[PDB]
């Protein structure tokens, strides 16, 4: 009977109450409900005991099943008999915001389970809550620890959380569950694009740059991802740095929303592999103009199946031939020539220093069939 004298705060009321240090929090609550009428303003499950801190993130709810002495309580400490139920704004998959009363003492996981049940979602484990704006000044990331509470993470009641389904994708090429292999595919594809080995359009370069932003900086932040934030040399093929790509790139970045790094790498790779130019060995050549002294720069591509003539600026395939249409080919130290015989009127000849390299490649590919 070495009683604990605790100040009980309910609204404007302060009553000092005696408890044995072994008293259970649930019993302490009952004792308060029998003495202070203010304590009866709602059901016992809507209230709890709370130990405040100047830092709201450091305030703690007592667990019903614990004893008061677990919380290292001492004579003269104040305990607040406070309402647990708070509002939580959640952005739905359809973009609408639903406000729901949640128990501030519960974990993010427990709130997500409550959320799913109210909107009729069959598996809460396929979803997560994300932050709208992560406070950079604090250690508050866009990612939320689903084992910790909203209070301890500094999620203020006027803050919205987004409902997002967990991303999963796989095929013969890529698997979202193997981030190692996915990173190998990503880096290769990215590097080919940035160094011009894989020629793409300006519009595509800006899409690839938007994903690259998403991967390297996370979701677009308008307050941080401003004019001159990007070193465009690192995000675009050199030939597109001249152009005002930043506006285009920031819109592509913005269009990604709160897409995970994994999803952005998967989308990058799948987008790179979708282009006709993917896996094509390109040579920058020059075309002679009959009766003129100008030459027209062009991109010549080679694959096991075909030869393509691609516009150097737009990267449009303006012609293509099957490797099986080649009748003869011939190289010199200043030019390369293709003969398609019946499958075209005139040879296709271009000015190039790498004619032997081109011819070597074609020889190799022709070697397999017949």
């Amino acid at each position: 009977m070495v009683a604990l004298s605790l100040k009980i705060s309910i609204g404007n009321v302060v009553k000092t109450m005696q408890f044995e240090p072994s008293t259970m929090v649930y019993d302490a609550c009952r004792m308060i409900r029998e003495r202070i009428p203010e304590a009866l303003a709602g059901p016992p499950n809507d209230f709890g005991l709370f130990l405040s801190d100047d830092d709201p993130k450091k305030g703690i709810w007592l667990e019903a099943g614990k004893a008061l002495d677990y919380y290292m309580l001492r004579n003269g400490d104040t305990m607040e008999y406070r309402k647990k139920q708070r509002p939580l704004k959640i952005r739905m998959l359809d973009g609408t915001v639903k406000t729901i009363m949640v128990d501030d003492s519960k974990t993010v996981t427990d709130m997500l389970m409550t959320i799913c049940a109210r909107i009729g979602i069959t598996n809460h484990d396929e979803y997560s809550l994300v932050r709208e704006l992560m406070e950079e000044k604090k250690d508050e990331l866009n990612w939320l620890d689903h084992g910790r509470t909203l209070r301890e993470q500094g999620v203020e009641e006027h803050e919205t959380l987004l409902l997002r389904r967990k991303f999963f994708y796989s095929d013969q090429n890529v698997d979202s569950r193997d981030p190692v292999q996915l990173n190998l595919l990503y880096v290769q594809a990215r590097d080919d694009i940035l160094n011009g080995s894989h020629p793409v359009s300006f519009d595509k370069a800006c899409e690839f740059a938007g994903f690259q932003c998403q991967i390297q900086f996370g979701p677009h932040n308008e307050q941080k991802h401003k004019a001159g934030f990007l070193d465009l040399k690192d995000f675009l093929p050199k030939e597109y740095v001249k152009q005002k790509g930043e506006r285009k790139i920031f819109q592509a970045h913005k269009n990604c929303g709160q897409m995970s790094e994994i999803e952005a790498k998967v989308r990058y790779v799948k987008l790179a592999r979708s282009l006709k130019t993917y896996g094509v060995s390109f040579f920058l050549v020059k075309e002679k103009m009959k009766g003129k002294n100008k030459l027209v720069p062009r991109l010549l591509g080679i694959t096991k199946e075909c030869v393509m003539r691609v516009d150097e600026k737009t990267k449009e395939v303006i012609q293509e031939w099957s490797l099986t249409n080649i009748k003869r080919w011939a190289a010199s130290p200043k030019s390369f020539t293709l003969d398609f015989g019946d499958y075209q009127d005139g040879y296709y000849s271009v000015q190039t220093t790498e004619g032997e390299q081109i011819a070597q490649l074609i020889a190799g590919y022709i070697d397999i069939i017949l």
